[PDB]
């Protein structure tokens, strides 16, 4: 009597929601047995100041769904720049998630993580049914705010204020190799056939994003948008400073190279260990995120 | 029980994008508001969330509307965000916009936009939770305007900074906040705290400088502004920063109220202070 048929492309919609940048939280609580349970959530909002109200959304598909909705108290841990691993641990299917964080129990028995950007001890007010998820509303009972910069998530992956500084230091040291994790759908652009390499060009001076956008657009014949810094490092083998950006390509077949889905990258040979590390990160940050 | 500033500042730790919720009132006139307390709720059915203060002027018009739209602003749309947070007579004069298939104001050059139908309005304290079912949407690859802690951040600035850094020496400045007070050096002619260097991590350098200067603990945040001083000729990298509690060794933390008839070191310094006081008179909650 209701219409069970796809209207929008789940990828297209998920990617559109991704345009709105968010920080990263880890929702924590204790199950019926008193065992700490948790999950990474970026679908969080500050609701009211008087009374102190907060919001977070949990998928009905969650393993912890029953334990969570049944819990009376929960805590929101707003992760800092250095807590990329916590976000991954608490989003990935791991045996003991709480073994990846230094944590303690709050005044109201909720797992509070250390070195976080901010944390909030809550009491559940209401659980609102909303599609494939539920809206959990909590009343802030206790909180703390360290000046600590928070871990961010925009579009594909994480961003941190840290990297801008790291990039500037590298840029002054000498020439930089400007690389990019250029995504089409969920497919990363890679140059070569037998030994795949990320698109890059080594320059000294100018706006790295402007330079890289021009290079990529020329290379692929596609329209490109350079986003947040992905990684800044010194190649241990090469010796060269490396500035890697997260980027997006318009639809179509590129002039040269190809866009590969994580499934195709499984048994692929890479230009360098660094290149492989970045691809490993891309495929892992592809196996995670809100919705399916 | 809780300090509204302390709590507001704690919520601010969680970065967001910047949306402009739009609709048409009973008279059919376009209405809108800047909102950052937005969340993607469900994929099947497509569900979305945005919070509106009960104190809002448009509160009655909004809750009474059946359809609305979400405008996920891009990096270049700081001033759109400002217009729609501030009380101006013609807000819609500040944006190139059109009406969507369901008669909602859709802005051009946005990072993404969502056309919705109201599903429910949930009462939640000094605000209401508006739930919308997506009827249409569009996503340009465009980077979004971001809001973390006291102000805006954009991916743009990282690149802008790197270009400047390679050109030569940079003046590293900071919008260093204590409570709602910005740190300023000098007595008659106030200047933002800064030091000119060539090489190293600008954030590391600035944290060291500020901590030494003030005798306070500092956290350097997102890039605030990158520009070339028109008078000086010097490249300027300005960071958003935070100071621990207490009186600084030198200089002083001034409230927007105290800055009103204050003389500044340069027009640029004044532009940044103007921006600080304006992005102080805006943000979620009153
Ligand atoms: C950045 C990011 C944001 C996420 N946001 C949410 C969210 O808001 N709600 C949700 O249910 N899952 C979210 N997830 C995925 C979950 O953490 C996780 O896979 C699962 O729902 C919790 O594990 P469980 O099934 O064992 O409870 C997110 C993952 C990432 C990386």
């Amino acid at each position: 009597t209701e219409m069970t048929a796809e209207v929008f492309d789940p990828r297209a919609l998920r990617d559109a929601f991704g345009a709105f940048a968010t920080g990263v939280t880890v929702v924590t609580a204790s199950d019926a047995a008193g065992k700490p349970i948790g999950f990474t959530a970026n679908s969080f909002t500050s609701v009211s100041l008087d009374p102190p109200l907060l919001l977070v959304c949990l998928a009905k598909s969650s393993r912890n769904y029953e334990s969570m909705t049944s819990a009376g108290r929960f805590a929101i841990n707003v992760l800092s720049e250095t807590q990329k691993d916590v976000s991954n641990t608490f989003a990935r299917p791991v045996e003991d998630r709480f073994a990846a964080v230094d944590w303690r129990l709050g005044r109201d028995g909720c797992p509070i993580f250390s070195d976080v950007a901010a944390w909030f001890e809550c009491s559940m007010q209401d659980i609102i049914e909303a599609g494939d998820h539920v809206i959990i509303i909590g009343r802030v009972t206790a909180f703390e705010n360290s000046g600590l910069n928070g871990l961010g998530y925009a579009r594909g992956g994480y961003f941190t204020p840290r990297l801008a500084g790291k990039a500037v230091s590298a840029a002054v040291e000498g020439e930089i190799r400007l690389g990019a994790v250029l995504e089409q759908q969920g497919a990363v652009f890679l140059a070569g056939n037998e030994t795949l390499s990320l698109p890059n060009c080594t320059v000294e001076g100018g706006d790295p994003a402007r330079t890289l956008a021009a290079y990529l657009e020329q290379l692929t014949g596609l329209n490109v948008t350079i986003g947040f810094l992905y990684s800044v490092y010194e190649d241990k083998s090469d010796g060269r400073q490396n500035i890697v950006y997260h980027a997006l390509a318009s639809d179509g077949a590129p002039r040269q190279g190809r866009f590969l889905r994580p499934a195709e990258l499984a048994a692929a040979k890479f230009s360098s260990s660094a290149t492989a590390d970045i691809i490993n990160r891309f495929v892992l940050e592809s196996s995670i995120g809100n919705f399916g």
